[PDB]
């Protein structure tokens, strides 16, 4: 599924990361945007080391979720890579919560830090209502 902008703002908000360890929904929005274009089923292979990104949020396989084919690989979200390639997004969320509980929060995607940090993400949530 593709989110239209105020859609995702919306539905983002009613499963609570507004403001999540310290995270405004602004950010989110921005993350989202950047990393899948608001796309659920957005995947990444990364040649380079044998991950893949994965949803709206582009979470890695090597510490977030299973997929059975990256070396070395953790499973902190405890879920299966599928779960984040789902047109209903509440699994994403709450493995993205998971991911932010660690000490570089929003910072673990450096797509936060060339395009987020730092700049007016006001546009992100304008007219929607949150």
């Amino acid at each position: 599924k593709v989110f239209e902008r105020c859609e995702l703002a919306r539905t983002l908000k009613r499963l609570g990361m507004d403001g999540y360890r310290g995270i405004s929904l602004a950010n989110w929005m921005c993350l989202a945007k950047w990393e899948s274009g608001y796309n659920t089923r957005a995947t990444n292979y990364n040649a380079g080391d044998r991950s893949t990104d994965y949803g709206i949020f582009q979470i890695n396989s090597r510490y977030w979720c299973n997929d059975g084919k990256t070396p070395g690989a953790v499973n902190a979200c405890h879920l299966s890579c599928s779960a984040l390639l789902q047109d209903n997004i509440a699994d994403a969320a709450a493995c993205a919560k998971r991911v932010v509980r660690d000490p570089q929060g929003i910072r673990a995607w450096v797509a936060w830090r060339n395009r987020c940090q730092n700049r007016d993400v006001r546009q992100y949530v304008q007219g929607c209502g949150v």
